């Protein structure tokens, strides 16, 4: 007798569900002066849900407030906002800016983005670090970062001329960096005048408006910019001209910010030097689906490889790209358990394989018509 | 050519979908279409 | 048991089989294998 | 005691650094013996506070468990310890990292606790000198068939 | 079984009876409540309401509601212990506890931010943990 | 075989109590427990 | 055991997208006048 008696067994065996982390997160680092109007630590990571709590923790008129004062004009995100201290130097403001560890081994400048999860549940999507990013050394710094956070780091270029950006974009030729070039002129309130904005944070509102609107698959780069006046140092885009000064930038993957009173953001390439992570969609449509997996499969690390193991994670597997397709992310996938992989001894090692092939949606950044005229209907007005 | 060419911008950034070719050349069609039958072209053929 | 089950054993009066059995092995690194390609894209067309 | 019974010995190593933990079970190259080092932080009765729990016994209810809802031939790692109000000498797991000191401490055959204050189980690797018998299932299921 | 019934056995004005207040204003249900003696410090409180088994063999604190079906045919389902679910430590002890029962244990977090209540639910990872963040703001008939 | 049990063969404050209170705080499994004195020098209480 | 966990690898095997670099971009040479309303320097090359 191993039980005489009645045994209900939950066997817990079916297939699980997969969802998104959010994709929406923004990461904030730039400097602020601390005090008793600012209830923020000069290095800590804040989470500011609203345009309200970003004035209550670092100060209304400070240079990081007026970056979630951008984004909150814009869309309505989450931004993980870390803040810092005015340095002397502007050569040693950038080490303030990426800061790294402390004293007491805690990350201060941009690496106190690592934190967002740990702290607030929330992992940052796009790394902005507007008017700090123009320098080289934040922007190589800003990069690694985003190779942490599978984030794009949004860059901004120079406010000078045209080939001042060109020559900056040249030294990346990486895939988690978006640049937007020409500065944006926007109102300030404090001094009553327009002054030029560094137009990063209003890039980043647009990424999480697309979010919250179209979706995380959709590009930016056709959506307006609302808090903007002008634009300093005005590109040109005419009509349909391909050798337009906006679309040399593109086509040196540059973002630019086209039209009269500035309000369309134009590009949506990244700096990748494959052509195949191109497009800024592609890039954060593959880190949504490898961090949704990667945390959605945590269940499934000790559960036994048997027969009905492999073929509930598919099943469950199958089921979120399915739910993506017909959401519009992806065109079409294949899910299948890769018999070339899992071997009689690669399983006894604990290892299986699972093969995830999907083609997502490219934007539509060219649409050609190819009108003519002919005279083959010409005889049919004879009846 | 400048219907067609200042009409289309609000397609520059939507994402090949299989709706997003549908609209277009549907939306195509009726342009055309509305053209056929107030007399300025004869018959039309709007396809990707 | 193939081997050893012989003609001049069997006078002995000792056979011999075998228990071979595969133990389920705990997944301990549930790998996953994610590309984007571009095959399908020609599926939008209609 | 463990090769007579067939049964699986629930170590545990002092509650120092990995370094002194994977010198410790260096020592042992056989199977039937499952090393859980890093000290379970529970709290007592007596003083009214936290007290470093050796954490032999909660792998040991932890084995106890999984073999009444799954079975015997389930690991019991990535299930949850109760009664764990945290960890001696917390162990790092963030996301993913292979640099983290949990990783760097099941290499050495060492099942660890690795969650925020503590709370499931981490490692299938018995202290063997075999490929084969490296997993705590498979010792289970041969002993008890 | 009813509001009546918790002051008459544990006294009008007490911590225990304002949490059956709090359930008999909203539901009609029936409550297992056991009662533990009031500690000097916060500290020892917690060892009340954990409780184990006594000296005469007999369970204490959180431990007396396994007698809930051998003594009232009534297995208590919701697991509360209000105000004290708040530690670390009677939580984890409430935990292990609502897998005895297959109840919920009910439980709440510190009172403070928003930060220091994902930090506190990062600690449990169980399936019959519900946690309710924010500090109800109720009025009290005694200090008014 | 529960915790009434290895507390009224062991008692509280006992250092095998405690043991048994780890593994009936998780499962519901049979102990069986030896329980011994303790020993004043730590090199043979190992030995015992 | 080399890894436990999961394991989450982009294996970036696609077939890449080849372009035309630029279709018609015009090198000129040719003297002018530096000054005032020039905004050139007689030597470096000017993006028109």
């Amino acid at each position: 007798s191993f039980f005489h008696g009645v045994t209900v067994t939950n066997v817990d065996i079916g297939a699980r569900t997969i969802a998104l982390p959010a994709s929406s997160v923004i990461g904030l680092c730039d400097v602020f002066t601390p005090g008793a109007q600012a209830s923020a630590k000069p290095n800590v990571p804040v989470l500011l849900t609203s345009k309200k709590d970003a004035a209550a923790a670092f100060g209304i008129g400070s240079s990081i407030y007026l970056a979630c004062e951008a984004i909150y004009n814009r869309a309505q995100a989450v931004i993980v906002a870390v803040g810092v201290e005015t340095a002397e130097t502007p050569e040693a403001q950038a080490s303030a800016v990426i800061g790294g560890i402390s004293a007491a081994g805690e990350r201060t400048g941009l690496q106190a983005l690592l934190d967002g999860k740990s702290r607030f549940n929330a992992q940052p999507r796009l790394l902005v670090a507007p008017g700090h990013s123009a320098q080289q050394a934040v922007a190589t710094a800003m990069d690694g970062l985003a190779e942490k956070l599978r984030a794009i780091a949004i860059l901004d270029g120079p406010n000078s001329t045209d080939e001042a950006a060109v020559a900056y974009a040249k030294n990346f030729g990486s895939k988690r960096l978006f640049m937007v070039d020409p500065g944006v002129q926007v109102w300030d309130s404090a001094t009553n005048a327009a002054r030029n904005a560094p137009a990063s944070a209003y890039a980043a509102g647009l990424f999480a408006w697309t979010d919250a609107e179209y979706g995380f698959w959709s590009s930016p780069s056709n959506k307006e910019i609302k808090g903007v006046t002008g634009t300093s140092r005005p590109v040109e885009f005419l009509d349909g001209d391909e050798t337009c000064r906006a679309n040399l930038l593109n086509n040196a993957n540059i973002a630019t910010i086209i039209r009269d009173d500035g309000y369309r953001l134009w590009g949506n390439r990244t700096l990748s030097s494959d052509s195949k992570w191109a497009f800024v969609t592609r890039v954060r449509t593959m880190d949504l689906v490898m961090d949704a997996i990667l945390a959605g499969h945590k269940w499934a690390v000790d559960r036994g490889i048997t027969k009905t193991y492999v073929k509930d994670v598919t099943e469950g597997l199958r089921a979120f790209m399915r739910d993506l397709k017909n959401q519009g992310a992806v065109i079409n996938f294949e899910v299948y358990a890769d018999p070339d992989l899992n071997s009689a001894s690669q399983l006894a090692q604990g290892k299986v394989y699972w093969n995830i092939r999907f083609t997502d949606v490219p934007p539509a950044e060219n649409p050609n018509f190819r009108v003519e005229v002919t005279d083959q209907w010409l005889t049919e007005v004879l009846d």
